């Protein structure tokens, strides 16, 4: 069959979403959440809603799209892994001046078929050892149905400006001009400028760019490129974006207030946590119903290396992700000081 | 004037000790502490008071020690001011200084003259002891062989080439057999020490495979964050920090206490016989393969208010024993 995102029940999907949950605490004893909890949302079910599965079990959206590539392919399917983080079973050293990007490109020459999985997950995937790796941050996943084209220029670009770092690759028998063949050589091309944007489409037609900045990219990614990019201001009013000292309690002692929660509970998924436990990769803009998922966090500082976004319209999941937020005062402050409080975190 | 520690009234000491506070939030108007309030001690005061100083403030141990170094050498006063940083192919900053005419030295733990990196955050301790030329000496043979420093802005004060001071200058190329090291030393005032010192090949807990073994005491470590703790649920399905460990020092007369993971916490005393250890390496289990050390030295007043600034601050609804239980599951690989 040809390459594809899988759903929550191992059928083809041309594009799907997950949020998965970090390990949270009741104590030394106990979990409230494991970190493989997870909602889901694709265009088919129409609503972000906890998944009934985990995310390390040999079911969901995740396990059967992976194992629709790394499971039993044919003699022309392959992928392409790559990670600054390398799995232990490449058994080699990561070259720290790579894209800080992280994703599966799979396909299948005699169908014309790819998938793209974008993740955040170090060291992973690999397509021999089974599970899935830390669960201590919540995480965003994008999974869209590509024609083996779209998967080529997109590799081409990849190749200029993200440049990942590729592992463990497996050719199909890929004809060596291919691009996503030269995405398995090593990475030499200059790059023009410091930024690139492309438009694509999913099999199934739906829209989505790619926002990449290359290793000489200094500004602010989401304020001075992906916003302008989109011609939408991206809503980063209370955006995390820097550390926050302790704060004074009522007892005379400084402690960690977090603030800026994300809360999934008005999506079935009973829980909230700090924002400083979530990669925060994601993004969403004020206007036009933007959601941008990830290699990029953020945080005011950022290495100079190679990565990007995914951008794409969705009222659904734009609406889910807005009422995500959750302020908290510390202790004795407003809901207005709070907000002041982490705007503090976008200045130096 | 031979080379020596400065107490917080530019008179000569043997040996002083200082904890300086990390930056800390009142509200949007105001800092409790700006992060450079701090607590001092020498055996002349013989109690860890609040400082009426800040750290940075031209006054106070460490600026009349550094000044008394730096401000104004003289021609055989020479310096080498190192650091962990890996060799080439955020860190814990020392400084030895010697004048040879005069056969004096001082080490200072954790600081270096502003002017080698000029312009808060987090709780930082600071250490300084009189030695003399020869002591000095044996100490930078150590770390030619062990700790290996990176080292910046020396200044040799005409030291010949044959001196382990000089040596330590110059490019380490030692790989020394074994993965550790400790030797005995005294102050100028005969104050006894240990530095105790790992190399790149250490593998195992610098505290308690390497530092308690040598001083033949447990390192008190049953109240360290040695890890990262999960959010804690708090009600309703909303997790939050919960820092359950804190350095409190309102005891020793400054209004302060914050979560030990806003501290450096690179010190530690032992459970038994007054040991007080400040050094490179601090209490994580993850750690980098690097060379380092710690100072250790017994001190029973000292030891006593290091002791006891911890503080245990339960999640909600949690026991004593259920949040020690948390910050012990921190000691997991
Ligand atoms: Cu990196
Ligand atoms: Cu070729
Ligand atoms: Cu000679």
């Amino acid at each position: 069959m040809a390459i594809s995102p899988r759903d929550e029940q191992n059928r083809s999907v041309d594009l799907w979403f997950a949020y998965k949950v970090p390990k949270l605490t009741k104590d030394a004893d106990s979990d409230s959440a494991s970190g493989y909890e997870y909602v889901y949302y694709d265009r088919q079910v129409g609503a972000v809603q906890k998944s009934p599965n985990l995310m390390n079990d040999p079911k969901g959206a995740l396990f059967y799209t992976l194992d629709s590539v790394f499971g039993d392919p044919g003699d022309t399917t392959g992928w392409i892994l790559y990670n600054d983080e390398m799995p232990a079973d490449a058994n080699r050293s990561n070259n720290a001046t790579l894209g800080h990007t992280k994703g599966v490109i799979a396909f299948d020459i005699a169908s014309s078929s790819a998938l793209w999985l974008l993740h955040s997950w170090p060291k992973y995937a690999s397509p021999s050892v089974p599970g899935v790796p830390t669960p201590l941050y919540g995480q965003t996943f994008l999974c869209l149905s590509l024609d083996l084209a779209t998967a080529g220029k997109l590799a081409a670009q990849m190749a200029l400006h993200q440049q990942p770092q590729v592992y463990l690759p497996r050719t199909g028998g890929l004809d060596h001009t291919s691009p996503l063949y030269a995405l398995t050589q090593p990475l030499n091309a200059s790059a023009p400028g410091d930024s690139d944007s492309l438009d694509f489409k999913t099999r199934g037609g739906v829209p989505f760019k790619v926002i990449a900045k290359n290793r000489k990219w200094g500004k602010d990614f989401w304020n001075d490129l992906v916003g302008p990019t989109l011609k939408a201001d991206m809503y980063v009013e209370t955006w995390i974006r820097g550390k926050i000292p302790p704060v004074l309690d009522s007892d005379g002692v400084h402690k960690t207030y977090d603030i800026k929660f994300i809360d999934l509970r008005k999506l079935g998924a009973p829980w909230a946590w700090p924002e400083t436990q979530d990669h925060a990769k994601w993004g969403i803009t004020t206007t036009d119903n933007w959601v941008c998922v990830g290699d990029i966090n953020r945080m005011v500082t950022q290495e100079k290396r190679g990565g990007g976004t995914i951008a794409f319209q969705d009222p659904k999941l734009w609406k889910a992700l807005c009422e995500t937020d959750l302020i908290i005062p510390p202790p004795g402050k407003t809901d207005a000081q709070a907000r002041a409080m982490i705007r503090k975190t976008h200045e130096p």
